[PDB]
C-alpha cells in the first residue's frame, strides 16, 4: 500500500510513467481553465499517485489498491496501455479553447481568469494581445516583449549565474544576508518556468529596506527588464533579469522574496512546493491534526497559538509526518 496524502510518501524528481501522468495532467490543466477546480485537484492527485510508484505500469491489474484513482482516471491509463492514445487527452490537445488558453496563461502576469475573458472576447494570438495594448497591464507587456525567451526553460546553469548576482548584490548591501534558492531548483529539476530565492538575515528586522537596496545593486549592472516591488504578506519582487549569455543574453523570471528569520522555515517549506505537496500538506495539517498551515507559521485554531520552529523538519515533526527532503517533494 501508498499512503493517501502526497506528503506522506516521497515522491522523487524521476519515475516510470511520465507518459501517463503528463495525459492525466493535460486533463487537470484543462479542468483548471473551465473553472473546474475539483476535477483538476483528482486528476492531480491521481497523476501524483502513478509518479510515486517504483515500476512502470504496463497492466491495468498494476492499478489495483492505489488511492485517489477513481473511474475516469483508470479509464484514461486503460486506453493508453491498450491503444497508445486516449481520444479525450487528444480531443484536448487539439482543441481551439485548450491552446489558446495555454498560450495566454504562459505569458508572465495573466491567470486563468485573464485568459479565460480574453479568450471570450475574441482574442487568439499574441498578436491579437499586442493589438489592444490598453487591455494589458504593464506586467503582461513585459510578458509579451519576452515572451519567447520566457517560454524557454530555464536551466540550473542560468540558475547557478542568477544566484551569483543575487548573492553578490545581497552580500555588497547587507553583509549576513543569506539567499536560498527555493522553488523548483531546489527539488532537484533540471529545468524551470522562473527561478525563486527566498532572502532573510539571522537578526530579526535587519531584513527591513534590505530588497530595494539588492534591486537598485541588480538594476545599475543593466541585469534588470522589469521589476515589480510589492509590500503586500512578505515583502517581494517579481522580475525578469537579462542574464548575459556568451555572445547574447535571456530573459528569465526571477521571483525574490524577504522573510524575517522568525518565518524563514514555513516560507522555505511554502515556497520550496511543490503546488500539490504543498496543498496535500495544508490538508493534511487542517484535516488530520486541526491546525492551519501557511507560509508564515502553523496556527492552532482552538488555543490560539503559533509554531515556533526553527527548520522544515520541526515543522514535519510537529504535525506527525516522517521528514521529506526538498528533491522528495515532487509530487
Ligand atoms: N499557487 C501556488 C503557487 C506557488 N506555490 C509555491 C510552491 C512552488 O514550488 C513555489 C514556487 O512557485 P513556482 O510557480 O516557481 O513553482 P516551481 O518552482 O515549483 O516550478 P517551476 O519549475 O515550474 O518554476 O511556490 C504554491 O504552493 N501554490
Ligand atoms: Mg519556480
Amino acid at each position: 500500500w501508498m499512503p493517501a496524502y502526497a506528503c506522506q510518501r516521497p515522491t522523487p524528481l524521476t519515475h516510470h510513467n511520465t507518459g501517463l501522468s503528463e495525459a492525466l495532467e493535460i486533463l487537470a490543466e484543462a479542468a483548471g481553465f473551465e473553472g473546474s477546480e475539483g476535477r483538476l485537484l483528482t486528476f492531480c492527485r491521481a497523476a501524483s499517485v502513478l509518479k510515486a510508484l517504483p515500476s512502470p505500469v504496463t497492466t491495468l491489474s498494476q492499478l489495483q489498491g492505489l488511492p485517489h484513482f477513481g473511474e475516469h482516471s483508470s479509464r484514461v491509463v486503460q486506453e493508453l496501455l491498450e491503444h497508445g492514445v486516449c481520444e479525450e487527452v487528444e480531443r484536448v490537445r487539439r482543441s481551439e479553447r485548450y491552446q489558446t488558453m495555454k498560450l495566454f496563461t504562459q505569458i508572465f502576469g495573466v491567470g486563468v481568469k485573464t485568459a479565460d475573458r480574453w479568450y471570450r472576447e475574441g482574442l487568439r494570438t499574441l498578436d491579437d494581445l499586442r493589438e489592444q495594448p490598453q487591455k494589458l497591464t504593464q506586467q503582461q507587456k513585459a510578458g509579451l516583449q519576452h515572451h519567447q525567451d520566457l517560454s524557454t526553460p530555464v536551466l540550473r546553469s542560468d540558475v547557478d549565474a542568477l544566484q551569483q548576482v543575487v548573492e553578490e548584490a545581497v552580500g555588497q548591501a547587507l553583509p549576513g544576508a543569506t539567499v536560498t534558492l527555493t522553488g523548483g531548483f531546489r527539488r532537484g529539476k533540471l529545468q524551470g518556468h522562473d527561478v525563486d530565492f527566498l532572502i532573510t538575515h539571522p537578526k530579526e528586522g535587519q531584513e527591513a529596506g534590505l530588497l530595494p537596496r539588492v534591486m537598485c545593486r541588480l538594476q545599475d549592472q543593466g541585469l534588470i527588464l522589469y521589476h515589480q516591488h510589492q509590500h503586500s504578506a512578505f515583502e517581494r519582487s517579481f522580475c525578469i533579469f537579462r542574464l548575459p549569455q556568451p555572445g547574447s543574453w535571456k530573459a528569465v523570471r526571477v521571483d525574490l522574496v524577504v522573510a524575517p528569520v522568525s518565518q524563514f522555515p514555513f516560507a522555505l517549506l511554502g515556497w520550496t512546493g511543490s503546488k500539490l505537496f504543498q496543498r496535500e500538506l495544508r490538508r493534511f495539517s487542517r484535516k488530520e491534526k486541526g491546525l492551519w498551515l501557511n507560509s508564515h507559521g502553523l496556527f492552532d485554531p482552538e488555543q490560539k497559538t503559533f509554531f515556533q520552529a526553527a527548520s522544515e523538519e520541526d515543522i514535519f515533526r510537529h504535525l506527525g509526518l516522517e521528514y521529506l527532503p526538498p528533491e522528495q517533494r515532487n509530487a
